[PDB]
């Protein structure tokens, strides 16, 4: 009760304070054959989380610790097995038999406790967004079994609180996907957390849309530029997993982008998100098409849309901030890709007319971009930042393999590039293997 609260506080202790332990997921991990008992006690952790003190409190790092050791022992026992990178698969009937019973457990426990949880530390993005990962370990069924259509309720008020006071994008994309989870997993709760949801993003349309003509008629307030991406990032976080295109969205991105060009003066943030909804809806309104039977004007009203967007991205390029064009970029490597013919593989034939092929000034400006923000001069944030420009590389290379750009103009800039690999590599390489 308290002595499981005294060795589970020094547990935090020990990984925190010492470095022996990098990651979370793997001090648990290496505990678990020995203190598998002791780790599944969350009762105990749900309590020194929410309870108030004697004497001595926790500290804001140690209770961010506690939920995150926490969400790795909910992930070994709904799992069963060593997180990912400690892997090797065959249970036996009684470790079989604990998995069942953890997943009981676990479930019963934190749909009553995860709402008090989201609760208490509703404006703690990190922590907020750790403890909504959660409920995908759940055994959603419950929530009819206990009569417990109180508590996803509860859940539900709570995650639209979080929506409501945040805006960064681990914490929204973590609502969204726990939204999903909740929805198609269980017919019983679908409707219920289908009209929460709709209900959510009815409220954040109408904002943004008031927002966005707010803005655009307006000298232009801080407000009206807060408002307007502070919005659009909630329904763009949601618009990747979430089907939004009832409500059309892309026409007032579009406006925002087309306004950013035209005056040159939108925010960067407003521009960079304004784009991947755009992405978001038309990737949304290829699917409806490609699994629907769909006309001849059907696949002409979306490609006039495509065409549209695939334009702004490219002039896009031109936006004085390189956010903007790595976005802009990214979705050009996506949608040119996505719109070639690889769109006719398996028997759909009928959507020729929504294939594209990017013109010569086009590739041009594809090239540009890489010579420009790919390859570049000169802690943590650049070994991030070499994984994104590897990525932009790796999303155009496909371009490069299947003959969307022209293949030997970029050839040609990977040879400028490489030249010095292959003008003194050789002898730069025997140095090294003597030294
Ligand atoms: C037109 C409404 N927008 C405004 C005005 C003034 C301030 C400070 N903020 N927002």
């Amino acid at each position: 009760m308290s002595p499981n609260g005294n060795l589970i506080r020094m547990l935090v202790l020990f990984f925190l304070e010492s470095e022996l332990h990098e990651h979370a997921a793997y001090l648990v991990d290496s505990l678990w054959e020995s203190s598998q008992e002791l780790l599944k006690d969350w009762e105990c952790m749900t309590e020194l989380l929410l309870e108030e003190p004697v004497e001595e409190a926790m500290s804001d790092r140690q209770e961010s610790a506690l939920i995150e050791l926490m969400v790795c022992t909910i992930r070994q026992a709904a799992e069963a097995h060593p997180p990912v990178g400690r892997g090797t698969r065959v249970l036996t009937a009684k470790e079989r038999k604990t998995q069942i019973d953890d997943r009981n457990k676990l479930t019963e426990h934190f749909i009553i406790t995860l709402p008090m949880l989201l609760s208490k530390y509703s404006a703690d993005a990190e922590k907020v967004a750790n403890l909504l990962q959660i409920p995908q370990y759940f055994d959603l069924e419950i929530y009819s079994t206990g009569r417990m259509e109180k508590h996803l309720d509860a859940l539900l008020k709570q995650i639209k609180f979080v929506v409501e006071k945040h805006v960064e994008s681990d914490v929204l994309e973590a609502c969204s996907k726990t939204y999903s989870i909740l929805c198609s997993e269980e017919y019983t709760i679908q409707n219920r957390v289908d009209i929460a949801r709709s209900q959510l993003i009815d409220e954040f349309v109408d904002r943004f849309n008031h927002s966005v003509e707010d803005l655009l008629q307006e000298e232009a307030d801080d407000d009206d530029i807060y408002n307007v991406l502070s919005t659009l990032k909630r329904l763009t976080s949601f618009h990747n997993a979430h089907d939004l295109t009832k409500w059309d969205l892309f026409g007032n991105c579009y406006r925002l982008l087309k306004t950013g060009i035209e005056h040159g003066a939108m925010p960067e943030q407003i521009v960079v998100q304004a784009l991947q909804c755009s992405h978001y809806s038309i990737l949304w309104q290829l699917v409806k098409i490609t699994d629907g039977s769909p006309s001849k004007e059907d696949l002409l009203v979306l490609r006039k849309t495509v065409k549209s967007f695939l334009a702004v991205c490219q002039q896009c390029l031109s936006n004085v901030n390189t956010p903007v064009k790595e976005q802009a970029f990214m979705l050009l490597c996506d949608l040119l890709m996505i719109f070639s013919h690889q769109l006719m593989t398996g028997g759909r034939e009928g959507l020729q007319p929504l294939v594209f092929n990017p013109d010569t000034g086009l590739q041009s400006e594809l090239l540009s971009f890489v010579m420009d923000h790919v390859f570049i001069d000169q802690e943590a944030n650049k070994i991030e930042a070499l994984h994104k420009r590897r990525n932009l590389l790796a999303a155009f290379s496909k371009l490069i393999i299947y003959d969307i750009v022209d293949m030997h103009a970029a050839a040609d800039i990977f040879k400028h590039y490489m030249k010095y690999y292959n003008d003194y590599g050789d002898i730069i390489k025997e140095t090294l293997s003597k030294t």
